[PDB]
């Protein structure tokens, strides 16, 4: 029960990291 | 371009909040 | 003990989501 | 406008860090 | 200036994702 | 095992808070 929840959390933070990379790329461009 | 990225980020943090509420409920139970 | 801490964490991430929505709205405007 | 929003975000993440330290201390104890 | 900061942020969230995966693995085990 | 992981997480969120303060300062300037 707890394991999957923390896995869903790790996945959400990876999507967040992706979004901030995107943002970084939009600024440079 | 930037607006939607930050919106996608706000959505990810809301899913994260949901997950930690879930976790909180799993502990109590 | 642990439950409330994770609840305080879920609340903080919801405030964070709100802030990024705000930011998104400030960019568009 | 944007500056204060990111400041409110930095403050929220510091409260989050505090909460996870708390959690870490509750586990050890 | 801003680009690198958001890149440093994306990197921090990836380390966070790693940590929660670790945690998930510690629970199962 | 779990304690140190959550400590590493609290440290990552403090670095994140620092980065958003930086960003806030870059906007004002
Ligand atoms: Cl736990
Ligand atoms: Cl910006």
């Amino acid at each position: 029960e707890l394991a999957q929840a923390f896995k869903e959390i790790a996945k959400a933070f990876k999507e967040i990291a992706k979004a901030f990379e995107f943002i970084a790329q939009a600024i440079e461009k």
